[PDB]
């Protein structure tokens, strides 16, 4: 009864069905970004809406930690699918997140990789199972591995391309996971990302994201409320 | 008035560092910031880290733990403007991603949904830097600074930036994130660089050679801006 979750959206449609369920919610408003804090279905919650790509997700994390101090952080909200298996509507789960647009392999760092930091960040072993036995008990199709982020919408061409051959292993892409996960690595902060795909990153995604955006939402939505109640319960 | 400084590497840091008294370091989240004076201004420098996440959650820790009237960006960059020699200065009018792109749903290339699709440099600073540019007798460019996760090295990389912004006078990998922390919390910043390299196909080689004049150069001129917006 003294865990606290912090969860992570970046749009405000990434957020506000959750933001609907939070009892005795309140709202902190700092550095452009909101924080609803209160409970969902009983356990406390801190949930950031942090704005789009990898620098407002990365402000929003600092200040949902420093402010907050939740004990886990769970990134909610859309995704582009990569791997073949995926529909839209999928859940996706983070094993690790890398950066698909960084790049100082001039000085022999690897693809990926930020001086100063791992090529990869890894999720919580704990919340990566928990998250695993709440996509079986909805009985949700799912796909666990590496989510790449960058600051690109990606639209087919070279852009997706580019990441199936630097990362052939990404199972989804998108834009704030892997600043939120470099965040919780520099803060000692377990996290997990659980996402519903929105499109697949080709070049119909934009047209397919704009039909199927509130399909992602809802299926991460309803999978972080679960989230939250097993971590919480069991 | 205090200062917020923010460099990436710390051998970006290391001269002002050795500079600050009364000084006292503050550890957190990765980053360090060394709190005190700066030849009587009071300043506060964040060893930031590498990159746009690192400079953010850096900047956001100074803005936040220090609060700075305002933020001075130091640091090498890569040149392209083509009057820019190793170890001259760059000073920011305004700072763009050049590795953004929500084009699919019309932004404008470089733009995040959110921002302004780049992010203005206070002119009373500006002002400022050009005066001490001028009473040093260097040789300085003004004008857009564009900034990604990624080291320039020529190639597609370079083309793509010349492309799309062929108005930047060089690049780097952390000033632009310090610019949308600023902008978020209305601080006005500046960024007042020194070229290690032109971010050609050598520049890793030349950056090897030259980081250290770069972050001299950057370094002096900063110790006299903030002088000068102290003191006149
Ligand atoms: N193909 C894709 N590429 C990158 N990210 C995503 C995402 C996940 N995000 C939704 C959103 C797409 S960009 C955008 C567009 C208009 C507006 Cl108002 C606000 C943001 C970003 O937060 C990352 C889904 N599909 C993606
Ligand atoms: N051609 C270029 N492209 C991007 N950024 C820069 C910069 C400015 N920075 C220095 C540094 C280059 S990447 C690097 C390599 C070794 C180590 Cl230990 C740590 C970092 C980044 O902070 C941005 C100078 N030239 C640049």
């Amino acid at each position: 009864f003294s865990m606290k979750i912090g969860i992570i959206g970046a749009m405000e449609e990434e957020v506000t069905l959750l933001r609907d369920k939070i009892e005795n919610r309140q709202t902190i408003s700092l550095g452009g970004c909101e924080i609803y804090t209160g409970q969902l279905n009983g356990t406390e919650v801190a949930l950031l809406k942090s704005g789009i790509g990898k620098v407002a997700a990365a402000l929003g994390a600092t200040l949902l930690l420093e402010h907050c101090k939740p004990d886990v952080i769970i990134n909610t909200g859309s995704a582009g699918g990569l791997a073949p298996t995926l529909k839209v509507g999928d859940i996706v789960v983070s094993d690790e997140a890398r950066y698909h647009d960084a790049d100082v392999t001039a000085f022999g760092y690897e693809y990926g990789q930020l001086p100063g930091c791992p090529a990869g960040f890894k999720a919580d072993d704990k919340l990566i199972a928990a998250a695993e036995a709440c996509i079986a008990e909805l009985n949700l199709n799912a796909v666990r591995g590496l989510i790449v982020s960058g600051d690109a919408f990606i639209n087919g061409s070279v852009g997706l391309a580019k990441i199936r051959h630097n990362f052939p292993q990404a199972i989804a892409v998108e834009m704030e996971a892997t600043a939120i996960a470099h965040v919780c690595h520099n803060f000692n902060v377990p996290f997990v990302v659980v996402r519903a795909i929105s499109d697949v990153a080709d070049q119909q995604s934009h047209l397919s994201f704009d039909e199927f955006l509130a399909v992602a939402a809802k299926q991460s939505s309803l999978m972080v409320e679960s989230l939250v109640q097993k971590l919480a319960h069991g």
